[PDB]
């Protein structure tokens, strides 16, 4: 293996995106995002995704030079047309306006449509919590999850992310796919030749399977927590696509674009000033909840794993297989 | 077996309203709770229908909850409303702020209602459904009482903490889900214990933290597990933070009714987010949601969230609400008949 510093990884990835057609602005956003995931140990959404990013860009499936169009449509409502570009640049373009509205009105929504999201969601909500705001986000992906009780896939892996500030530490953040397992991890499991525990998916005939290959080859995934996770996944379709104006997870396909891997959908973000008109401090309440969680024995809270890995990465550098580093350098 | 009888929806509402008034609630509170409880029974939401009347009354009799509390509606932002439930029920507080909340949601595009110091002893779908019937999307969270073990923990901390969601659809009743983040609702654990039966495995543990299917074992020093492992636990944590942390109400472990024999209602809070899905939009959300429903039937999902309740609702309006003869008599007695 090898070791690359966080800032070096960002520069390396930024060069790669520019070399492959993205605007400098988009390259800055994606490089920081991807590098951040690797820094935190979010393996299925770190450098593992570079090949997919590049194959998707090559066909024009996703526009690496798209210019987001921000629409100020309400005292607490912002819409942004991603114009077939990535979701992150669209969020970045409307972020300042969104925060101004959230702080002024108390809460504000950002509805992104026509966007491609190929990353973790915690990077989208954590920054808001770092600034003392609470953020909830939903993104619908690509069809591959069978609704509870159904016979064929329809929903995407549809993740939900939540970020909240705490007085005595880094933001409390959770980021979870509503599918029993993330598709990226099914791909990694297939590559490593590992079987999955029961309940993650079914084969092309709809029969339960533990073989990641069977799931990937015409099969499908199942929602986490049965009917409850399925209901949440339905909500993600409705909020990230139905409300934003973007495609539902089943309203697009890659058949005409060789190598395309990015979903072309949308994203919803709700940002709240938890202390608007409050006779207390939210950050103090959340800190107390953390103290109580430790008190009952929960050593690991959502996000802890990443924060520990993050600290390691900043102190000793990001561990990367020498082979992967060389590949990135050649791509750059 | 217990002989049964039917009572119409309006008759049940009148009966429950009388019960609440006779037992110390204001008329506004009685109207709201009577309709809410009766509506749950009508839809077949047993754990939050008339089954809850005894708990409501014992909570009121003990002085734990103020049945005559007057909600204080606080307009704190263009899109933000807070309500001090003043140790009263959550539903009357929501009713007091409903019009203002809707005005803000339609004007600003989205609006939040943060209720603090409230007691919620019911289903959450009654809270979000009305907004959806008016073309708005609503998401709500309520934290309850400590009994759920956080993922990886050894003792309970979170409440059953439900999340509810309602959205309009062009060709039918609102799309609505209402789920506890625990593996089972505490109310249904009580019903199982009452009926002397066991629960499915993998939903709770006994006082020693060992798996159990005995509802009594869970109720007597035991605890429930979050649904869907670590993900359900994360969602439950979110509910504590949103329904209590953000509103100002107590977390599920921050209230004690040991000094109020008979108290059963959590004294916490509730968060509601109401959105105009078409604010500044170039499309119609209701059309998009109808398409999703069509696609869901297309892939074979016959039962969508809410369908079971809408079916029971239809049966109740056509044949009346089925009620055990003994339960009806008890309700009639409580009403004064
Ligand atoms: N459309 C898109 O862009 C999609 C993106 N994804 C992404 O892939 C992802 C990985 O998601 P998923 O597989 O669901 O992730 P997991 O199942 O690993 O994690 C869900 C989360 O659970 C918390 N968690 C995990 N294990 C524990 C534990 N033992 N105790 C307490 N908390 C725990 C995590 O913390 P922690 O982070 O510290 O490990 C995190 O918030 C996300 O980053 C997601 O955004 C997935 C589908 C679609
Ligand atoms: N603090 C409080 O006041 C608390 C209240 N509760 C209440 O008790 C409750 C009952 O909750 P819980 O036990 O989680 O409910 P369930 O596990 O029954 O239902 C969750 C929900 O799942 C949908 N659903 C259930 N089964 C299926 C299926 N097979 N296919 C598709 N969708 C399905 C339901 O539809 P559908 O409605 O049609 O049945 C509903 O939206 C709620 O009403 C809740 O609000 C729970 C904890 C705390
Ligand atoms: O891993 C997944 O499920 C996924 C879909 C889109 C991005 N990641
Ligand atoms: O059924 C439950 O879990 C519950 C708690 C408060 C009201 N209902």
């Amino acid at each position: 293996t090898q070791t690359v510093s966080y800032p070096q990884l960002i520069d390396l990835l930024r060069r790669i995106f520019v070399v492959h057609g993205t605007s400098p602005e988009v390259a800055d956003v994606l490089a920081e995002n991807c590098a951040s995931a690797q820094r935190d140990g979010s393996h299925s959404h770190g450098i593992f995704r570079i090949p997919g990013y590049l194959s998707s860009l090559a066909s024009g499936w996703v526009d690496g030079k798209a210019v987001p169009v921000v629409e100020d449509v309400g005292a607490a409502f912002v819409r942004v047309d991603a114009c077939n570009g990535f979701a992150q640049p669209a969020l970045a373009a409307a972020r300042s306006l969104l925060i101004d509205k959230a702080r002024s009105a108390g809460v504000a929504i950002l509805a992104i449509r026509g966007s491609h999201h190929f990353a973790a969601l915690w990077p989208d909500v954590e920054p808001f919590a770092e600034q003392g705001l609470v953020a909830l986000s939903m993104v619908n992906s690509m069809t591959c999850v069978v609704p509870h009780g159904a016979r064929q896939p329809l929903f995407g892996t549809n993740p939900i992310a939540f970020g909240a500030p705490r007085a005595g530490g880094e933001p409390i953040v959770f980021d979870l796919a509503t599918s029993a397992i993330a598709h990226g991890d099914v791909q990694i499991a297939a590559r490593e030749g590992r079987l999955l525990p029961a309940g993650m998916g079914v084969d092309r005939d709809g029969l339960p399977t533990q073989e990641p290959r069977a799931i990937l080859d015409g099969g499908a995934l199942l929602p986490f927590g049965g009917h409850k996770g399925s209901a949440l996944s339905m909500m993600v379709e409705l909020l990230a696509a139905g409300l934003t104006g973007g495609n539902f997870s089943f309203e697009f396909d890659w058949s005409k674009h060789p190598g395309a891997q990015t979903p072309w959908t949308g994203q919803l973000l709700i940002v709240i000033d938890p202390d608007k008109g409050a006779g207390q401090h939210f950050a103090q309440r959340s800190e107390e909840l953390v103290r109580q969680l430790h008190g009952v024995g929960q050593e690991r809270l959502p996000g802890d794993r990443r924060y520990l890995e993050r600290a390691r990465s900043m102190a000793h550098g990001i561990v990367i297989a020498q082979a992967d580093l060389e590949r990135l350098q050649e791509l750059a």
